C-alpha cells in the first residue's frame, strides 16, 4: 500500500501540472553562456550561467525550423510538457522554458560530473554491484514514469548524468510521450531499439524494459549486446532473440537479462501481471535495498572528479557556433504551445 499511496500522489502531482503547463519562464539575456556541453542535428546544449543568482544550468537549444524539417514538432512539444510535469529523485529538474522567433530553450539543472557513457568508457566496464546500482535507480524511474502513463523510448548512457552524490540523473526527454496503450513512431538509438519497434509494431512501455536490459549488458560488458558497423545489422540481430554473454557474468545477470532482452514482448520482465516487481525480486537485485537507493542513502561506487558547479570538465569540446536569433518570427503556429 505504501508504493500504491506514493504512486497514486506522484500521478495526481503530475497531472497538475500536465494539465496547467508553466510556459515562458525566463528568457536568453537573463543568462551568459559559458560552452558548449553536446550538438545535434537541431538543437546544442549549453553551460549557462544565470546573471543574477550565479547559478549554472544546462540550456537546450532547439531551433525551430530544424525541428520541422527533422518532423519532431509534436516530440520537442511532448519533451518540454513532461520535463515540466515530473518529479522524481532521478530525473533532471527544468527550472526554465522559453521560446524566441528562432529556437526553443530548456535549462535544466547542471550535472558537472557528465554522462555515464564517458565514465564507462574510460573504465571499460563496471562491476555488478555498480551496474546494479545504476540500474536500480532506472528501475525506479520506470515504475514511476510508467505509472504515469509516460514512456521513455531513449535509454543509453549517453542521456544518464552522474551527479555529485554518484546518483544517475536522467536527462534528454526528447522522444519521452504520454501513452496509453500503444504507440507506433519509429525512434530512439539503433543499438537499443526493441525488436517490435523495429517491426513497426504499435508497442507499450515493453521497449523501455527491453532497453534496460541493453543498459545492464553494456554497463558490465563494456559494449552493448547487439553491435555491428551498420544499423541494418544491428537490426537483424535484435530480431533474431540471440545474445551471447562474456563469461564473467552471473548466473543471476544472464537470467535477468534473458527475461529483459526477451523478444516477444508478451513474455518481457516489466510486462508480465506482476509488473515492475518481476525485475525488482530478481535474484540479480537480492542485496538493494530499494527504498535506500530511493531515499539516496546508498553510497555510491563513485563521485566524479569536478572542481565545482561550474567545471566542464567531463564534458567534451565542440566548435562554439552563434545562438541566432531572427528579427522574424519562425513557426509561431507550429509551437504555440511551448
Ligand atoms: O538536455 N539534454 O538532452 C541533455 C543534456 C545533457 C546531456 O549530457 C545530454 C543531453
Amino acid at each position: 500500500e505504501s508504493v500504491k499511496e506514493f504512486l497514486a500522489k506522484a500521478k495526481e502531482e503530475f497531472l497538475k501540472k500536465w494539465e496547467s503547463p508553466s510556459q515562458n519562464t525566463a528568457q536568453l539575456d537573463h543568462f551568459d553562456r559559458i560552452k558548449t556541453l553536446g550538438t545535434g542535428s537541431f538543437g546544442r546544449v549549453m553551460l549557462v550561467k544565470h546573471k543574477e543568482t550565479g547559478n549554472h544550468y544546462a540550456m537546450k537549444i532547439l531551433d525551430k525550423q530544424k525541428v520541422v524539417k527533422l518532423k519532431q514538432i509534436e516530440h520537442t512539444l511532448n519533451e518540454k510538457r513532461i520535463l515540466q510535469a515530473v518529479n522524481f529523485p532521478f530525473l533532471v529538474k527544468l527550472e526554465f522554458s522559453f521560446k524566441d522567433n528562432s529556437n526553443l530553450y530548456m535549462v535544466m539543472e547542471y550535472v558537472p560530473g557528465g554522462e555515464m557513457f564517458s565514465h564507462l568508457r574510460r573504465i571499460g566496464r563496471f562491476s555488478e554491484p555498480h551496474a546494479r546500482f545504476y540500474a536500480a535507480q532506472i528501475v525506479l524511474t520506470f515504475e514511476y514514469l510508467h505509472s504515469l502513463d509516460l514512456i521513455y523510448r531513449d535509454l543509453k548512457p549517453e542521456n544518464l548524468l552522474i551527479d555529485q552524490q554518484g546518483y544517475i540523473q536522467v536527462t534528454d526527454f526528447g522522444f519521452a510521450k504520454r501513452v496509453k496503450g500503444r504507440t507506433w513512431t519509429l525512434c530512439g538509438t539503433p543499438e537499443y531499439l526493441a525488436p517490435e519497434i523495429i517491426l513497426s509494431k504499435g508497442y507499450n512501455k515493453a521497449v523501455d524494459w527491453w532497453a534496460l536490459g541493453v543498459l545492464i549488458y553494456e554497463m558490465a560488458a563494456g559494449y552493448p549486446p547487439f553491435f555491428a558497423d551498420q544499423p541494418i545489422q544491428i537490426y537483424e540481430k535484435i530480431v533474431s532473440g540471440k545474445v551471447r554473454f562474456p563469461s564473467h557474468f552471473s548466473s543471476d545477470l544472464k537470467d535477468l537479462l534473458r527475461n529483459l532482452l526477451q523478444v516477444d514482448l508478451t513474455k518481457r520482465f516489466g510486462n508480465l501481471k506482476n509488473g515492475v516487481n518481476d525485475i525488482k525480486n530478481h535474484k540479480w537485485f537480492a542485496t538493494t535495498d530499494w527504498i535506500a537507493i530511493y531515499q539516496r542513502k546508498v553510497e555510491a561506487p563513485f563521485i566524479p572528479k569536478f572542481k565545482g558547479p561550474g567545471d566542464t570538465s567531463n564534458f567534451d569540446d565542440y566548435e562554439e557556433e552563434e545562438i541566432r536569433v531572427s528579427i522574424n518570427e519562425k513557426c509561431g503556429k507550429e509551437f504555440t504551445e511551448f
